[PDB]
């Protein structure tokens, strides 16, 4: 029943503390098993290796925005740019309010080396950023098919400029919090990025 | 100063870069840097005390090819403080794609260098560096406003952060997926885009 299947969520949670205190590079399954109070067998039962766990920390970040995201990417949503505003606000709200989001992000950006002894962390990350880029592009097009964003704007590049700016901000708040009142000014910070996409001639063809 | 220790100093740094690049900054002992560099261990000890001193010196190295433009841009008597900043950003990107040395230290710094509350000096240094860099963009952005090169009521402080986030994230995306961003081919567009956001965006005002 309810045992074997709930251990999974207890393994992930211990994997987070372990990763947070020690770092991905130097943590081993064994470290996580002791923390979870299970055996390395219980772990191997849900996770073939340490890259799956990491992967699972990463795939957990998408859940809260899922719907707002899917909306932005829908060709039938009359407010696609407005949907991308609500998502960015939620990404930044979730970041400031949820200890758990803050720490998975803090693990991904500042613990977590790409080493060649375990290169699926890197491959997993590349691939994750491609799929997020493709999402942004469609949203970008959808707003353009709609008078919300300048016609024949460069999707691709705007997509990358947008990612760059948000990744870099998140990582910056993650380094210096008291230096960005990210919560008190979510609106300003989001629209700065929005203003770029819609006002930058360099982002045009 | 002494001519032997210089080459000696130079020979440890260079091999730290090679060493963090393969093994990363968490699982690399100053002893690895030994057998790789050649130099006897205790000298690596005369030279640097731990990891935070050495990692620090990789960062310190990065800044240098950009000294002149960055302090030009920051000078209050500089007639074109946005001009310098434009070129600076060009050099930075140009140097990233070209100089194998620069692309590597950046990879180390972004991708191979964990923060643990056990390796506090790595984080502490990082924080400090960004605050310094931050202190520069703001002065320059303030000199460009004054010159009437950036909108009048520009929020310099928020603006520097905005700019800072966009470049750091662009560098990292390029490291992560170079074949995605023709950083070298479209280099002018990438700079201008970030500059456009400083000048055009309403939200960065006041
Ligand atoms: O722009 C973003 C998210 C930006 C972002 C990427 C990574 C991250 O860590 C935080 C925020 C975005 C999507 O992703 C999906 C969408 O349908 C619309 C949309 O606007
Ligand atoms: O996967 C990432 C981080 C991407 C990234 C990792 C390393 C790097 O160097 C640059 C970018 C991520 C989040 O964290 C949060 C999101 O809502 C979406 C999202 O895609
Ligand atoms: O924007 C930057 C550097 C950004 C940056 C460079 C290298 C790097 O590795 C990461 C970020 C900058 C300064 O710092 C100081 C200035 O007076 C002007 C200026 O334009």
């Amino acid at each position: 029943k309810e045992e074997a299947q709930e251990t999974r969520a207890q393994i992930i949670e211990a994997a987070e503390r372990a990763f947070y205190k020690r770092g991905v590079a130097r943590t081993t399954l064994a470290d996580i098993a002791e923390l979870a109070g299970v055996t390395r067998g219980a772990i191997y039962w849900h996770f073939n290796n340490k890259a799956e766990l990491v992967q699972a920390l990463l795939d957990s970040l998408h859940e809260t925005h899922d719907h707002l995201a899917r909306a932005s990417e829908s060709e039938d949503e009359v407010d696609p740019l407005g949907c991308m505003r609500k998502l960015l606000l939620q990404v930044f709200n979730e970041l400031v309010l949820d200890a758990r989001t803050r720490r998975i992000n803090e693990i991904l950006h500042h613990k977590c080396e790409f080493t060649d002894d375990m290169c699926e962390i890197r491959q997993q990350r590349q691939s994750a950023v491609l799929d997020c880029h493709k999402g942004i592009t469609l949203a970008l097009a959808n707003a353009v098919r709609r008078g919300q964003l300048p016609g024949e704007l460069d999707a691709e590049r705007a997509a990358v400029a947008m990612f760059a700016y948000v990744d870099g901000l998140i990582r910056r708040w993650l380094l210096l919090p008291d230096s960005v009142d990210l919560l008190g000014d979510v609106e300003k910070w989001v629209d700065t990025g929005l203003d770029m996409l819609r006002l930058s001639p360099a982002l045009r063809k």
